[PDB]
């Protein structure tokens, strides 16, 4: 029997992929989700992980026997390095249209961010993304019967994005969140209380905690998987239930904790 994954498994540590609820797959490693949407018009692809993923994300495509060639478009929930790593790599592999909303664009065409990113100094350069669609910030992505809607998730990046969207196994159809990174994290120089280094942003920050919060979700899912507790819900260790409606909530409940902790230790330090 598969041991499968741990919580804190390398980033580049590869998972068997496997069904998460009806059409949806995921294909990502043991520490940082990607997921497929499939149809048989096509299909989305959500995240790209790390800038060495990209083989182990079209090989557990093809495991599941799915052809990155019939992927049409790709998303993504934020432009670190651990996220957007192989969107160039995969949009080559399929042929398919990156998705992003217009805080993100320079970072995915410089494949690099700027210091609007809390975390600019400890980034990792990435290939550039060739093909991009502007995405609006509740902008839908439609591949055939498939709809994934963009809910904006600015604060743990500026160009961050949740996804949400339906899959059925049978009549029992489910609400999917891929809800973006909420950690106030960052590189040795930023502090989210300077607004005036960059004014607004931790408002939004706020905004989009409140936002996550009160989104319908039935499963939730997050970029790293152990942010939802996602091998405790699937795989080999799962002992906890896959639906959960007060996920969501409880996750940005956490979030909004871990956030005011940051800000006590930044009135802490000059
Ligand atoms: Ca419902
Ligand atoms: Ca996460
Ligand atoms: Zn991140
Ligand atoms: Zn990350």
């Amino acid at each position: 029997a598969s041991r499968g994954c741990a919580d804190d498994a390398g980033w580049n540590d590869p998972a068997m992929p496997l069904k998460v609820y009806g059409n949806t797959w995921y294909v990502g490693t043991c520490g940082i989700s990607a997921l497929l949407v499939t149809s048989d018009a096509g299909h989305i692809l959500v995240d790209a992980a790390t800038p060495q993923a990209g083989p182990q994300i079209l090989a557990n495509i093809r495991a599941l026997g799915f052809r990155p060639e019939d992927v049409r478009a790709i998303v993504f929930s934020h432009e670190h390095f651990d996220h957007a790593g192989s969107l160039a790599e995969l949009q080559k592999a399929t042929g398919a249209p990156v998705y992003a909303r217009a805080p993100a664009i320079d970072t995915l065409k410089r494949g690099l961010p700027d210091r609007t990113d809390p975390a600019f100094e400890v980034a990792e350069p990435v290939a550039p993304v060739a093909n991009i669609v502007t995405l609006a910030d509740d902008g839908v992505v439609s591949v055939g019967p498939l709809a994934l809607t963009a809910v904006a998730s600015p604060g743990h990046t500026p160009g961050g994005t949740s996804w949400t969207w339906r899959s059925c196994e049978g009549d029992d159809c489910r609400q999917m969140v891929y809800a973006d990174s909420l950690t106030a994290i960052s590189d040795d120089v930023f502090r989210y209380s300077d607004d005036a280094a960059h004014p607004g942003y931790l408002a939004a920050f706020r905004n989009t905690l409140a936002r996550v919060a009160a989104l319908d979700c039935d499963i939730l899912v997050t970029p790293h998987p152990s942010a939802s507790g996602l091998w405790n819900r699937i795989g080999p260790r799962a002992a906890a239930p896959l639906m959960d409606t007060t996920a969501c909530r409880r996750y940005a409940q956490g979030a909004r904790q871990r956030l005011e902790k940051r800000l006590a230790e930044e009135a802490a330090t000059s």
